[PDB]
């Protein structure tokens, strides 16, 4: 099997630089495309960087632009976050996953989602919408709605993610209603108009966690994540 690893995290102060590391091994990182999602202390998931796969373009997120810089390293199989003058809002646990090339879909629209993510790692410096929270007893029927608009959703293919606290998220669910390996059937994606929706039936009590969804948006030219739901099994 294919993993992500991470190093390079650490405390440092303002102003400061850094450099992580996202490592590749099972695979050739260099034909693969990838992204980098940080998540704060207690809060949601939130896009940063990333590369484009047949070439070498970067896009950046409007709060991180100017400041942090994303090269590969082709012959070390990884890829480097440069980042620079540092603030305290950096602070935040950094993900960086890789974004296979999607067999199904079309033209500008092959990198969709993210399927192996990296483990984390700590740095310490001295959008759409989804309910808060949902529950129901085993057996059940949850629906987690996530909604958003035309710029995002309307236009571009959804996915999303499930994390336990502590642990890297994991993909559940890519192009709307499709679902990778070994993810059970009782979970089921769809979308109508602008707003996408994540549907478990036979809730079990492993299903317990938090649950985001995401899109691209032409308009700002970034990926976005929702503000996340915890889902709660009554135990
Ligand atoms: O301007 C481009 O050529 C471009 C623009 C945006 C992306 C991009 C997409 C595009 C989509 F159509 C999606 O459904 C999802 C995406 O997700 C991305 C995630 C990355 O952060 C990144 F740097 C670029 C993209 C992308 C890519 O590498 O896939 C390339």
């Amino acid at each position: 099997q294919v993993q992500l690893v991470e190093s390079g995290g650490n405390l440092v102060q303002p102003g400061g630089s850094l450099r992580l590391s996202c490592a590749a091994s099972g695979f050739t990182f260099g034909s693969f495309s990838m992204s980098w999602v940080r998540q704060a202390p207690g809060g949601g998931l939130e896009w940063v960087a990333g590369l484009s796969a047949r070439s070498s373009l970067t896009h950046y997120a409007d709060s991180v632009k100017g400041r942090f810089t994303i090269s590969r390293d082709n012959a070390k199989n990884s890829v480097y976050l440069q980042m620079n003058s540092l603030r305290v809002e950096d602070t935040a646990v950094y993900y960086c996953a890789r974004r296979s090339y999607d067999s199904s879909g079309y033209a500008g629209h092959f990198y969709s989602y993210m399927d192996v993510w990296g483990q984390g790692t700590l740095v310490t410096v001295s959008v759409l919408t989804q309910p808060s929270s949902v529950s129901a007893a085993p057996g059940q029927k949850v629906t987690i709605s996530c909604s958003g608009s035309t710029s995002n959703i309307g236009n571009n293919y959804v996915s999303w993610y499930q994390q336990h606290p502590g642990k890297a998220p994991k993909l559940m669910i890519y192009d709307v209603s499709k679902r990778p390996s070994g993810v059970p059937d009782r979970f089921s994606g769809s979308k109508s108009g602008n707003s996408a929706s994540l549907d478990i039936s036979g809730l079990q009590s492993e299903d317990e966690a938090d649950y985001y969804c995401a899109a691209w948006d032409d308009s700002l030219s970034e990926f976005l994540f929702g503000t996340g739901t915890k889902l709660t099994v009554l135990g």
